[PDB]
């Protein structure tokens, strides 16, 4: 239903971001980087939780000591976040680093942006550049008199555009809004002059249940519109949380998931079987599949197989049988044991 | 920036829906209707966190008779959910209720509808068209094969057209979707080919958190593109929480709020004052202020009173001074005793 953004493929690591790829979950480490065994261990419950690359903090000479068994001991990708000295950027990357975040706009002068970005060229390690009020050139900030949405997203733009110029590719972006309204209209500008994949969210979304809220609201419409390659919620909160807030808000939209899910249809007039108790059987018997698939469980046979397009395999039900179905093409006929074939044709894919 | 859909005005009681008026927040009673005394506390709750219409279920007979005793002494208008029978409907508006809900693509025949709408005119009572595939006809079932978003759509526009048929205007519809994208495209659909007022929510939302992540994003796109004139999140928790979740959801697109929404500014590299002690001392101030404006303490002067346009009031902080600014415009420049000048100038709003 969703018309996605096109977008260049970029790489973090082993992780396909842009274009073709799924919707990549990110997440921040809460722990301090230079006490390597706890946020490993915090690294392991993201990873348990379904996040696929990780940002790490580096403000200190002791971060920076970490660095190196924390990339070999990570079972994700790992972003080395970097906000004053430009050495922090070319010490963590040497440090095996797979990424850098930098807001280029107050990390030094245009020239040693050019030169961290030259570097990570070189290493391979992808970049990722931070735009937002407190990083909004002085030029800028005289032209639109404040950090307006189309000010923070001609400075995306500026950015992206010299990053070209410098012969770098690798490089996603990030507009953090002040509220909802500025953060989908900044990131909408950019998206639609650019190929560029963006790194959504919502930054201060505030605390528990009022965060949860206004993170789904952000993040949704963006998702909504075919915008965001990359996603973290961030809420002040176990980090693990804000990974589950990710994929229930991508669930919704039907982007991506964790584990099985099973899904009725709505239903209607045309419905030949008692769909409860079909539905309580597949419940059953794919309780413990660990496969990101969306399963079908349908009241009717023949249209049913239209409705349920986008569903990855299911079962369209008629009144002594029914069609198995994967990715929108009927397989067999099935009698009413057609459940145990269905988890046989899932243990297949 | 938000890009509010051209809306006919409809009244639920003395509540007006639609057109000039604000999106409306609405919750469902979740105890038993024949039980008069547990749901007139919950409506009481409901109404001290912000409710300002309240749906309630009415499946049997004993709950037509409690109607009557409800719509009395409730602070807010009360709707009836019409299910099973068409004849509770007929029932429920003698009772004195305020406003009705039916589906009438499976509540019976034509004719029976047309005399519901017709009673509904004389006593001046606003009926809700629920449409979702199970009360889509065979009719257009038979054009798209499936309960798809533009066949839940066209069901909607047609109960609407006939309603107009028979001279009724003072109803509103809601067209639920099998998840959240159809629910979107259902109901963009009807907005575009339409001026009739919609309400919108997630029907399944789920249990807890998974529930209030699917509504906000249900809701939160509707609202975004300027749909919606009424709302209810639907939760299997407490119904206070709905409501708190739909003012959520409009808070964070400056829609619509509880008591005082105290915003700072980003911050930039304009900034003239050390803006967190400026910030808490606005906060310690306005505690005790119940009014829904949005106050805006803002970093520095001259740039600040454009970028905080859309809030009601705030202050535009320099060295020692601010200029205290409303609606985007200068109004008086006030010594660093900002602050209590400020507060006066909200207490006058008030009055
Ligand atoms: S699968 Fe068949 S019975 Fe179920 S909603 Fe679709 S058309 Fe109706
Ligand atoms: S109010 Fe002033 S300091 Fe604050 S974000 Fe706006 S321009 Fe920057």
């Amino acid at each position: 239903m969703i018309q996605k953004r096109k977008t260049r493929q970029i790489r973090v690591g082993n992780v396909k971001i842009g274009g073709d790829a799924p919707i990549v979950v990110q997440s921040m480490t809460s722990t301090k980087t230079h006490d390597v065994e706890a946020t490993l261990n915090q690294i392991k419950r993201l990873y348990e939780a379904g996040c696929e690359i990780v940002r790490v903090a580096v403000p200190h000479k002791e971060d920076v000591e970490a660095l190196e068994e924390i990339v070999k001991k990570s079972p994700m990708p790992v972003i080395a976040d970097i906000h004053f000295a430009p050495s922090y950027a070319f010490l963590s990357m040497e440090k095996g680093v797979h990424g850098i975040r930098i807001n280029p706009g107050n990390i030094g002068k245009e020239e040693i942006v050019r030169e961290i970005v030259e570097e990570a060229k070189r290493r391979g390690v992808a970049v990722r550049i931070g735009v937002n009020s407190g990083s909004l050139e002085k030029d800028l900030l005289e032209k639109y008199g404040y950090p307006s949405a189309e000010a923070l997203a001609e400075s995306a733009l500026r950015w992206s555009e010299k990053f070209e110029k410098w012969g770098f590719t690798n490089y996603k972006v990030s507009i953090k809004g002040s509220d909802v309204l500025q953060n989908v209209r900044a990131n909408l500008i950019f998206a639609e002059r650019t190929d560029v994949p963006l790194h959504i969210g919502i930054t201060e979304a505030g605390m528990g249940t009022k965060g949860i809220i206004k993170s789904s609201v952000g993040i949704g419409i963006l998702l909504y519109m075919g915008i965001g390659d990359t996603v973290r919620v961030s809420l002040t909160d176990d980090p693990v949380v804000e990974v589950e807030t990710a994929y229930e808000i991508l669930k919704s939209l039907g982007l991506r998931r964790r584990g099985v899910e099973i899904v009725a249809c709505p239903t209607c007039g045309r419905i030949e079987v008692d769909l409860p108790k079909v539905v309580k059987e597949v419940q059953e018997k794919l309780s413990g599949v660990k496969t990101p698939l969306k399963v079908a469980v349908m009241g009717c046979v023949v249209n049913a197989i239209g409705e349920a397009r986008e569903a990855d395999i299911g079962l369209a039900c008629g009144r002594g049988f029914a069609w198995l179905f994967k990715h929108g093409k009927p397989i067999k006929k099935v009698d009413e044991s057609e459940m145990v074939d269905e988890l046989l044709k899932e243990i297949q894919n």
